[PDB]
RNA sequence: UACCACCCGUGCAUUUCUGGAUCGAUCCGUACCUCAAUGUCCGGGCGCGCGACGUUGGGUUUGAGGGGAAAU
């Protein structure tokens, strides 16, 4: 028997083993998976597919804009029509005109109609409101999107008013209706007529809005209802300084930020009796509600902060119980109705226009740049007016005094953020700096600096583990700052992309250490308010509005331009980026089967078979592959779809851009093989993996659902020493992502195997269910998880083609973690397979781990074990192939004795002793 | 069993058919994205210029994962 190093729980044979685990499920649903096939063109076909007519069809489908199917829709809401499945449109509802969020209007209008709503959970609102909408599988759109939209577009506006019998009050909100949909344009795309096709799509992102819309408005029901008057926070608790630190407030701010809740409870009530349709302005409710919902997430984020320092707080009191009698006399609670209503996301779409974007960035990044720099000088004016200079080393000498309530230590910790920057940079950057701190000699070792910049390893400067040891006299001797500026310069001088983002990192570093030296003053309003058109939080726009502001809100402000600045440089630092359109239509799939033509010795095993494949090596007489399916159609037709699956062929798909021209058979979900028929298409890339699949289609274990076509423009762009970025456009690519339904052709509750999720790898002992007795306990390592935790500067700075020019950060780092949970997932499944069991993973993922292993280790969690957030069960559900729940024959949980429910996984060396531990505390659950 | 040896990073490359039918054999299927490995580059750290000291350590799969689009 294979080891488990040998074992192979890999590929198509570990779809096949999640298969089967899903079909002992006791509760699963059918589910679905999208396969890309690359279409294969040579450069002269890709150079002739024009992108512009798709771009218009793009914008059209799925923009927000004037000229769009959202506005044309929007506008025929509010103008008084409702929606019937089966022209599928009448005109009943008093019509609503002035609302700038016209999604929000067409929300609260068919809510309107809604009775009895406060009652109602926000599911059922969302339901109710998205049959009012867009009518059930998007019935009505059929009708308006074709012919309807040819009826607006065609037919004067007095006569659309008779037909719908409007009175003459409502003709303002139809004149605009009308002008919505002549302002659309003809679709061409996919030789489509119309825009019906392509009404699934718009339906179901106008259906995820509701829903989502519909889940705030009925949490925030309850937050309203909830408020009980008079909850304060001790003032014990606001005295706490430690406690404090990292609020990013004041316990005076925090208390003017509960009354402000308060006041804007009494307003939220207001708008949200407006949203539902009560009547009012839709436009003012919403800017109520925002503004309470920051407030209220503002507060929750705040007493979370708290919390946790309290919580870090009794598991230092230990032993001492003094410390523990000061904690209850600052006990505070989380009051029920705080909980947080986080932003919204409104529908938007298009495509972005890289090259007008591009210039407007350009022309950002100039400014804010220039502002900061003013501001920064208007700073320094204001405090040598007063005449106290800024001192960087004073004022941190004078902040270690305050908590000891020196010039080697404020020079240390300058020495620290210069040296965290520099981590933060290219390794040439840190070389940079490595040499020239070496030519200082301020370091005692050098070997502790290399470590620490490029290592990333060490402290400098311990804030009351050893800070690094240096030279005293060299420390006071060199001035960092000047430091700083030089490695800046010397970056920008090297004109390499990433050296001038390190540069603008130290700039922007050095800014902050020279603010950070302001002396405890007032600040005038006038410096205090950034000019960036940034967008502030609550906490930071309510201190700003006093006339007097302290140093760390001016810090504040000073880090709003830092950020503005680094989003515009990570727009004008990338190289590389695409334009993706995705069109999918209503229709279903045509493959075209091409038979290759060559000469084909069937097999004379084949020949002697009993199968359809046996019948129809009978049949044949014929030599080429096109004859030889004719022949097997002719004589038998059953035996037509294994003889086909088994002859040379290969897979075609129009796409409607032209391709080569070819003799092929159209393979459709229900319909018969087609007749051999002179057809065009572009044939589709793929491995033997995704040709099986569509293989086992003709045969009819798998059933194809409408495809998607994605059209990718790829995009370089490349940075001058002013800044000035230039796009250039690249070859089109086509792509069909295709919704494969598997039938899965016909163990996990004899055995069980406790997962342990450790730093370097993973650890499992198997248990018999039955007897709950260890069979084995071993250690399993992963190279992927270490690899990551090692190599996050490559992922950062790894530039992607695919990623899309609209997003505003770099998220490489996202698609690193989903494939190192992919293969912690697969190295658990592996384990499962090779003894049969069921895995039990540990309940909570530790804290103690790192930020990115942690959060590894939370969705390798959801992937088996059971939670309650809706997210984490999609995921456990997608990954086991529709396997939501299982029983277990022979084990009940002896808390409720009820047979166990897996999901399949139950909750509950060192790794290895771990896991055998969780499996002992499973164990004592069932009992 | 054999195999291979300080620990990593950074940049640049190269490679990976990994699915089926039928009675090991014959024939279909052409190979996408990502990671990884490997090679190389330059740069750290550690032990005593170098790098495991018969005995150790490490890995072993048909390298691994792929559900899109939207978003964040």
């Amino acid at each position: 028997s294979i080891p488990l190093h040998a074992f192979r729980n890999s590929g198509a044979d570990a779809r096949k083993w999640k298969g089967r685990i899903a079909l002992l499920a006791k509760r699963g649903k059918e589910t679905m998976r999208t396969l890309q096939f690359p279409l294969e063109m040579s450069e002269p076909e890709a150079a002739a597919i024009n992108t512009t007519p798709f771009a218009v069809a793009y914008n059209a489908i799925e923009g927000t804009g004037k000229g769009t199917l959202f506005d044309y829709w929007a506008k025929l809401h509010l103008a008084g029509f409702r929606f019937f499945p089966s022209a599928t449109v009448a005109w009943h509802d008093a019509p609503m005109s002035g609302v700038q969020n016209l999604a929000i209007g067409v929300f609260a209008t068919c809510a309107s109609r809604i009775d009895n709503i406060y009652d109602l959970n926000g599911g059922k609102l969302s339901k109710l409101i998205q049959e009012s909408a867009t009518t059930p599988n998007v019935t009505a759109l059929s009708w308006l999107f074709g012919k309807g939209l040819e009826y607006f577009r065609t037919t004067d506006i007095d006569t659309i008013m008779q037909d719908f019998n409007i009175p003459a009050s409502a003709k303002e909100s139809i004149k605009p209706l009308v002008e919505s949909a002549q302002a659309i344009p003809t679709m061409t795309v996919l030789g489509k007529k119309n825009y019906a096709p392509f009404r699934p799509n718009f339906g179901g992102k106008i259906d995820s809005w509701i829903a989502n819309y519909a889940s705030r408005l009925m949490l925030l029901n309850d937050i309203l209802e909830q408020i009980e008057p008079g909850f304060e926070l001790p003032q014990a608790l606001l005295d706490n300084e430690t406690l404090m630190s990292g609020i990013d407030m004041t316990g005076d701010e925090l208390k003017e930020l509960i009354e402000a809740v308060y006041a804007w409870v009494d307003a939220a009530k207001q708008g949200l009796a407006t949203l539902l349709g009560r009547g009012g302005n839709v436009d003012d409710a919403v800017q109520t509600f925002e503004q309470f919902s920051a407030m209220m997430d503002t507060l929750n984020g705040t007493l979370n902060t708290i919390s946790a320092r309290y919580v870090r707080a009794v598991e230092m009191a230990g032993k001492d119980e003094a410390r523990l009698e000061k904690l209850i006399e600052c006990k505070f609670d989380i009051p029920k109705w705080c909980k947080s209503v986080p932003k919204l996301v409104g529908i938007s779409g298009g495509l972005p226009k890289v090259e007008e974007e591009i210039k407007v960035m350009n022309a950002a990044f100039k400014d804010v740049r220039a502002r900061m720099f003013v501001r920064f000088e208007e700073i320094a004016a204001y405090v040598a007016s007063k005449g106290a200079g800024m001192d960087v080393y004073d004022a941190l000498e004078k902040r270690e005094l305050e908590q000891i309530k020196a010039h080697i230590q404020a020079y240390r910790a300058v020495l620290h953020r210069i040296g965290r920057a520099v981590q933060n940079c290219s390794e040439k950057t840190k070389q940079l700096f490595s040499s020239k701190v070496i030519e200082m000699g301020v370091f005692k070792n050098p070997s502790h600096l290399n470590n620490f910049i490029f290592n990333q390893k060490g402290a400098i400067y311990r804030s009351p583990h050893a800070p690094y040891q240096l030279h005293a006299d060299k420390l006071l001797k060199n001035d960092w700052l000047e430091l700083l500026a030089e490695i800046s310069a010397t970056l920008m001088a090297s004109e390499s992309t990433e050296q001038m983002e390190d540069a603008l990192r130290l700039e922007r570093t050095r800014l902050q250490l020279q603010l950070s030296g302001l002396p405890d003053w007032e600040y005038p309003a006038s410096l205090a308010k950034p000019d960036i058109e940034v967008e502030i939080q609550t906490a930071l726009k309510m201190q700003l509005a006093k006339d007097t502001v302290t140093s760390d809100v001016l810090q504040r402000a000073f880090n709003l331009y830092s950020s503005v600045l680094s989003g515009l440089t990570f727009k004008l630092l990338r190289r590389s980026f695409s334009l993706k359109m995705r069109f999918s239509v209503a229709d279903t799939t045509q493959l075209i089967y091409v038979p290759k033509v060559c000469d084909w010795a069937i097999p004379k095993q084949y020949l002697q078979a009993e199968g359809e494949i046996g019948i129809a090596a009978r049949v044949v007489t014929e030599s080429s592959p096109a004859k030889m399916v004719t022949e097997v159609e002719m004589k038998e037709p059953k035996a037509l779809g294994h003889f086909m699956q088994q002859a040379p062929h290969d897979w075609y798909f129009d796409a409607s851009l032209g391709g080569t021209q070819v003799a092929g058979r159209i393979v459709e979900k229900g319909k018969e093989v087609g007749k051999e028929r002179k057809l065009v298409g572009y044939r589709m890339r793929g491995n033997s993996a995704y040709k099986t699949v569509l293989d086992k289609s003709l045969v009819g274990n798998t059933e194809l659902s409408q495809c998607s076509m994605i059209i990718e423009i790829p995009y370089t762009q490349t940075v001058d020493a002013d800044f000035r970025a230039q796009v250039q456009a690249g070859l089109p690519k086509v792509s069909i992502n295709l919704p494969v339904k598997e039938t899965i052709t016909a163990m996990l509750f004899d055995r069980f195997v406790a997962i342990d999720l450790g730093e370097r790898g993973l650890g499992y002992a198997v248990f018999d269910a039955k007897t709950l007795e260890l069979q084995e306990s071993g250690h399993r390592p992963i190279k992927a998880i270490t690899n990551l935790l090692n190599r996050t500067h490559h992922y950062e700075q790894r530039p992607n083609q695919r990623q899309k020019f609209q997003a505003k950060f770099n998220v490489n780092l996202s698609e690193l973690r989903e494939n190192t949970v992919g293969d912690v997932c697969h190295q658990i499944n592996r384990i499962c397979a090779y003894y049969n069991a069921f895995p039990v993973l540990e309940y909570m993922v530790p804290d103690r781990l790192d930020k990115q292993l942690k959060s590894v280790y939370e969705s390798v969690t959801n992937r088996y074990i059971w939670s309650s957030t809706d997210a984490h069960k999609s995921a456990r559900v997608q990954f086991w192939l529709g396997g939501e729940t299982w029983e277990h024959p022979y084990l009940k949980s002896a808390k409720d004795k009820k047979p166990l429910v897996l999901s399949p996984g139950r909750g509950a060396h060192a790794d290895e002793n771990a896991a055998v531990n969780i499996g002992g505390k499973f164990i004592a659950d069932i009992e």
